[PDB]
């Protein structure tokens, strides 16, 4: 999968399922366009974001709405979203990994990147 | 001190030093206002952003310039910047640390919301 | 698998290869017996350490070797291994999950706890 | 002042407040001899753990009794404890923070290393 995200919640010890992620990606003209979304599995994965044709060269704003997450769950966080933004696939197409640990207050992410 | 930014090196152990930090607040049509910005000083701390009259409630950003930081230590880095979005809510605490730990490939964040 | 271990590498961007665990049970005289180890793999997993019918109840302590990692890729860390420990199985048995993500002066750890 | 601890709550968004923390340093025989304890005031930090004089190099386990905080809360968790283990060496800078942020299932920790 050429892009993968993984949420993990903190609280639970669970994955975080049912959180929506939405993906942007620069434009020429420096505004962000829409470029894929969908909600994590029971596993906390979200897998066919996209495909190697369409996941160009970019730079590419991974958006997890923890805010969301958290109120569906009866809890009032801090943060409105998680955000990662990376440039992807500049010396050629590589895998993405973006995973994130969440806490009502706090947030890490970190990302795995393989080349196939 | 309504806002305090805090920001480490997971990789020396150290303070971030010199890192870029803005902060926008979200406007009525949905678009970024630059609000204040500065960079961190010696012990990783960004002081003075703004004050209490100036900082009402609403949705804020805090990028920090983490890409620029780690080519400045020759490092070669994964994101863009590192970002962290929140609501500002009069009800609580009436001070904000927003505090970063940085690493090549990850960032954690946290939120200390506090009263004198 | 009862009992699983995941290690990333935070300043690569990777699974963190041949990372060794060392697990303990801590034992009727508060002592810290071996109970099981082992290395991570290429995909920084480590599978097989025991069978649900050795992993009884019990406290026990996940010990990654992250020094013995960064040292074998030629860098100085600050912690000499990063630790877990928690009570097991004490509402019959659970799957256990502890990842862990690796930078040179830090750690973070989590836990995800499912049932069979 | 050599060494600080700093603790921090990622839940509540606060320092964690009268944490129970227990520095040990390693011996001859291997064994973990007493060397400082306290409990993290109302900013989260324990100061006045070890003077110059008695920081000497060796290997050193900070244990932070997180499962009493969570407790304490009403909130239940899953580690023990949490340890941070680390050489203190005369080569590096002279002052040593130890922080972590807690969350019932998940923690992270990073060590600060500064000179005057
Ligand atoms: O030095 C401080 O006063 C501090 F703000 F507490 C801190 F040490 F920076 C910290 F917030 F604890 C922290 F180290 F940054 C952290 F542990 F919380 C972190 F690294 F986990 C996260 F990234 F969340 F800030
Ligand atoms: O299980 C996975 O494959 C995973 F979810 F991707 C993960 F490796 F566990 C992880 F999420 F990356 C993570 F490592 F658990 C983490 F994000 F929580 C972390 F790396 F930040 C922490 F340090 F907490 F383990
Ligand atoms: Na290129
Ligand atoms: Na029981």
């Amino acid at each position: 999968c050429p892009l993968m995200v993984k949420v993990l919640d903190a609280v639970r010890g669970s994955p975080a399922i049912n959180v929506a992620v939405h993906v942007f990606r620069k434009a020429a003209d420096d505004t962000w366009e829409p470029f894929a979304s969908g909600k994590t599995s029971e596993s906390g994965e979200l897998h066919g974001l996209t495909t190697e044709e369409e996941f160009v060269e970019g730079i590419y704003k991974v958006e997890i709405d923890t805010k969301s997450y958290w109120k569906a769950l009866g809890i009032s966080p801090f943060h409105e979203h998680a955000e990662v933004v990376f440039t992807a696939n500049d010396s050629g197409p590589r895998r993405y990994t973006i995973a994130a640990l969440l806490s009502p207050y706090s947030y890490s992410t970190t990302a795995v990147v393989t080349n196939p």
